[PDB]
DNA sequence: ATTATGACGCT
């Protein structure tokens, strides 16, 4: 009862910017805006693969990770933007600098941790403080909240449902209680509708979030009225909310782990977790992973929302697949000197930025046939931003892999290289 | 022949 804790101490936001490199484009491109349209990467094998896609073509059932003239089947006025190429290779560099221009935005409200190119998480619980304080009592208005749904509501047009479960929401409200997680979400989403509006006002695009008390229910809330809309989900909205939520909707259970929880258990849905001890769930599925389970079945996550902007590593990669796969060393080394050159790029860009340097070159390659998506990774030091000098280590390296008698077998697949370790510059 | 990344856990 009166000591169980239940993971309402914070206020943690998902933002998330809708089909973001279509977005990138639609801005860059008006003729785009408000279309069908899509991102592609290459354009030669099948029009090239679908990487993002606007809501209107979404309609059409154009997907991600679809190839581009079947995307055309499915809707013939779609319009694609292409990536970038650069030294042969797909260079992701506009979309890295949008999501330069988002972050630094949002930084200005809260703490961010960058979980992706186009995603970020908010601590809110010390602003949100800080606002209930400035309002001094003062309830809280329908007008600040005009894109907000609140998830479980209303119980007993799609803009009047949202109104109607947002006044549920807002007379249920006690606005003298300053330390009702309830009124903490609400101040939250408030601050979230102002963060949205600045960051399409200086940046012209448009993002979803979630609102809640965690990291996974934050992600979930985001992703259930998009786009361009944000969702509160309030704790006492769990029960209901998870009673039907399939297990592989949650953040990180949507692969093996979440499989094994399905098949073990006997169930569908993150609700059924409830009723199981922890101990049952650490015994199947390891003591982490157990005691997460335990609590996240109930709504209650503590990962905090690490202060990290920047993104901790700095990669590049190209598949080489099918009759493409790098038979010759020539091929390999030229390469693998691409692939350093738009590295040192980055880097030094990185560098100039952020005041830190890499100092471990991490070498990936894939070779043909093999079932694992990498064949190998070793790492070397990285001492100095020379491409010459990188691709030469990388080969280095990699090279006993090679078992032919100028040849390359089994042909290489995939390269990449990554830049870690880093350290204040 | 979805591809380009990037975080994080396990050992
Ligand atoms: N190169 C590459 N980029 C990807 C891949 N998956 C996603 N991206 C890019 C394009 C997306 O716009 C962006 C963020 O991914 P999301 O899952 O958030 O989807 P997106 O923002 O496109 O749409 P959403 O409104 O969030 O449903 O990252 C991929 O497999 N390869
Ligand atoms: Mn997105
Ligand atoms: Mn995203």
């Amino acid at each position: 009862g009166p000591h169980m804790a239940t993971g309402q101490d914070r206020v943690v936001a998902l933002v998330d910017m809708d089909c973001f490199f279509v977005q990138v484009e639609q801005r860059q491109n008006p003729h785009l805006r408000n279309k069908p349209c899509a991102v592609v990467q290459y354009k030669s094998w099948k029009g090239g693969g679908i990487i993002a896609v606007s809501y209107e073509a979404r309609a059409f059932g154009v997907t991600r990770s679809m190839w581009a003239d079947d995307a055309k089947k499915l809707c013939p006025d779609l319009l694609l933007a292409q990536v970038r190429e650069s030294r042969g290779k797909a260079n992701l560099t506009k979309y890295r600098e949008a999501s330069v221009e988002v972050m630094e935005i949002m930084s200005r409200f809260a703490v961010i941790e960058r979980a992706s190119i186009d995603e970020a998480y908010v601590d809110l619980t010390s602003a949100v403080q800080e606002r209930l304080q400035k309002l001094q009592g003062q309830p809280i208005s329908a007008d600040l909240l005009p894109s907000t749904y609140i998830e479980g509501l209303p119980q007993g047009q799609k803009e009047g449902m949202r109104k109607q479960g947002l006044f549920q929401w807002l007379d249920s409200l006690q606005i003298d209680n300053l330390t009702s997680p309830d009124l903490q979400l609400t101040v939250g989403a408030v601050i979230v509708e102002e963060m949205r509006a600045a960051i399409e006002r200086e940046t012209g695009f448009q993002c979803s979030a979630g609102i809640s008390h965690n990291k996974v229910l934050a992600k979930l809330a985001c992703g259930l009225n998009k786009p361009n809309r944000q969702t509160l989900v309030s704790h006492g909205s769990v029960p209901q909310l998870f009673s039907q939520m399939p297990i592989r909707k949650i953040r990180s259970l949507g692969g093996k782990l979440g499989a094994s929880v399905i098949e073990i258990l006997g169930i569908e849905y993150m609700g059924e977790l409830t009723q199981f001890t922890e101990s049952q769930l650490q015994s199947h599925f390891g003591e982490k992973n157990g005691s997460w389970l335990y609590a996240m079945c109930r709504g209650i996550e503590h990962d905090p929302v690490k202060p990290r902007q920047l993104p901790k590593t700095i990669g590049c990669s190209k598949n080489f697949p099918g009759k493409t796969a790098l038979a010759t060393r020539e091929q390999v080394q030229w390469w693998l000197l691409q692939l350093a050159q738009e590295l040192e790029e980055r880097l030094t860009k990185d560098r100039n930025d952020n005041d830190r340097v890499a100092t471990q070159l991490v070498v990936s390659i894939r070779v043909q046939g093999d079932k694992r998506l990498s064949s190998l990774r070793r790492c070397c030091a990285l001492t100095r931003y020379d491409a010459h000098k990188m691709s030469h280590d990388a080969f280095t390296v990699i090279k006993n892999c090679n078992t032919s008698g100028t040849e390359w077998s089994p042909p290489l697949t995939m390269l990449f290289l990554c830049a870690t370790k880093f350290s204040a510059s």
